[PDB]
């Protein structure tokens, strides 16, 4: 059965960039209500699996999917959070990143833009494609998670539902996208790039 | 594990409504595909599930709604049609059909346009809403089965993947509508309406 | 060329209900951007509809759901909305209610369950099914309007974006349906309803 | 006004491969129906338009990605394929795919794989990534249009709706995309990718 993650964090801890409120709201209740409605899903997937229901299976996709990725998204991102977070990545991330996208400026226009994009509740990502050997940009709507719809590896995401944000910057979705990475975990950011490619 | 159930008929006893070489491809190639594949993913699901595996649950789900959902389908199918079909139902099903859609005829006409409405592959449907108490006609994508997405209790279904008809009645699919109403299984869909009336 | 319509009371006119900071920003910014983004992807369809584009056609649709929805749905969000509002709706309205729901006690809890319901952005509506002649419950995702999506007109809507409600409710959308019912324009809905029976 | 393209080729000219009737039926009817429904459309839209009606420009949008797609789609496809192709690309594009996919046989297998991935009715694509400067391959859905619905310039398009191949292969997907490597006209996707480059 899945559990809430803690923080590696304070709530208060990437003011001013992300405000305190919205951390401990985003935490305590939102993905904490992914957690505890995907474990009351399972357990239902569990006995219609068990029984044979097809229809009760496909019933429960939509919850599945919204709440298991909710908890798979939200525990990535509280990672690639940090309060000493920002800069730029160095080594084999940063040359990948200027392989891939020409220039670290360039990868963040990209990813700004893609997250910008998004129209109602979503995410945006960098993800690693194992089948070509390279990063690429992606967004995903509602909770959909970046591996378990795209086969993309995810690597750093944005979550621009407006619960990520609003208190803070009400409507104006490209301010949030240039405070975040000011707190851009770039050291979590280069492990799981480094595991795509072991 | 899930099989593929024996037809009530003939592969050739719907003719020439529907020619034999659809029946015999329509059930032992594409809904037998189904059941195959709806067996591979349940056990792949099954030890998904054992692992708390959350991103491989959500990896399985397009294959399950497809497979599964063909299974539900095609199964329901096959029992709404029969050589011995045709004309119109009687009694409550009869006065609820024209209680909710004015008449037999019109009742016709709108699953024909719902059925004839379908961009690309899918299925148009009769079914039963237990909360409104009253018949709706819907249609669906794919093979989304109609009660594990809308909720709603199938009474009859219509094919209109390309496959259900093109050997026969090719591009022309109104031909194709026009010609099932000989071999609706009434005495079934009735069955199916009253187990409704619970 | 669309505009923003004014609303019909000041912003602080549903206090304390729906507070006026939310009214503000979102007639004033929200609503705002759904009218310029229309008027310019307008422009543009209208461009590429004379070159017989129809790349940049579909490539545009995206934006014309979203902001033209968006026009669509909050222009009448506003005029569901009154301070002199609440309770329940006197007239045919009532009476439609409870030959389709019940009870008003019941409609309340069904556009309740489906506005709850939406995972992600969206909005529940009541409408009207003139093909059936009576009153139907949808829910549509993110700003796809009603009619133009699913052939029901509008009769009642219920915004649950999360700028609808997050900055005086926060996560607890439930809070923002009970405190909807006291400011519904019962005479707003009465004469979108009659404008049906036509 | 759009125009349904004479085939470059005779009904005849790519058997064994894809046979007679179904070449004659695809371009006939159903590439056909697509162009006469597009002007329709398109049409219809300029009225609505014209009248600043929102909600018919949305409620015309599923016809105009159908058949407006079905006509860049099949259009390109006829170009795709000829009685005198087959074999493998040469120069720069070859050269593309060996550096993208590994190698011309893994290329096909990627395609291939897209291609029999389609679940219902829909499109495998290689296409070209102008933003990075590289080759993709994408699936599309019913008859969404590659560049119209991802940004991708299409190069070769496989159609994997039931009417490219049933009256032939019937259920057996995988027997049309073996024999469909047998018509490819090279030289067109060549011509396409270097115009991508310019
Ligand atoms: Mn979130
Ligand atoms: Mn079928
Ligand atoms: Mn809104
Ligand atoms: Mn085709």
């Amino acid at each position: 059965k899945h559990s809430l993650p803690d923080l590696p964090y304070d709530y208060g801890a990437l003011e001013p960039h992300i405000n305190a409120q919205i951390m401990q709201l985003h935490h305590s209740k939102h993905h904490a209500a992914n957690v505890n409605n995907l474990n009351v899903t399972e357990e239902k997937y569990q006995e219609a699996l068990a029984k044979g229901d097809v229809t009760a299976q496909i019933a429960l996709q939509p919850a599945l999917k919204f709440n298991g990725g909710g908890h798979i998204n939200h525990s990535i991102f509280w990672t690639n959070l940090s309060p000493n977070g920002g800069g730029e990545p160095k080594g084999e991330l940063l040359e990948a990143i200027k392989r891939d996208f020409g220039s670290f400026d360039k990868f963040k226009e990209k990813l700004t833009a893609a997250s910008v994009g998004v129209q109602g509740s979503g995410w945006g990502w960098l993800g690693f494609n194992k089948e070509r050997g390279h990063l690429q940009i992606a967004a995903c709507p509602n909770q959909d998670p970046l591996q378990g719809t795209t086969g993309l590896i995810p690597l750093l995401g944005i979550d621009v539902w407006e619960h990520a944000y609003y208190l803070q910057y009400k409507n104006v979705r490209p301010d949030y996208l240039k405070a975040i990475w000011n707190v851009i975990n770039w050291e979590n950011v280069t492990e799981r790039y480094m595991a795509c490619k072991k």
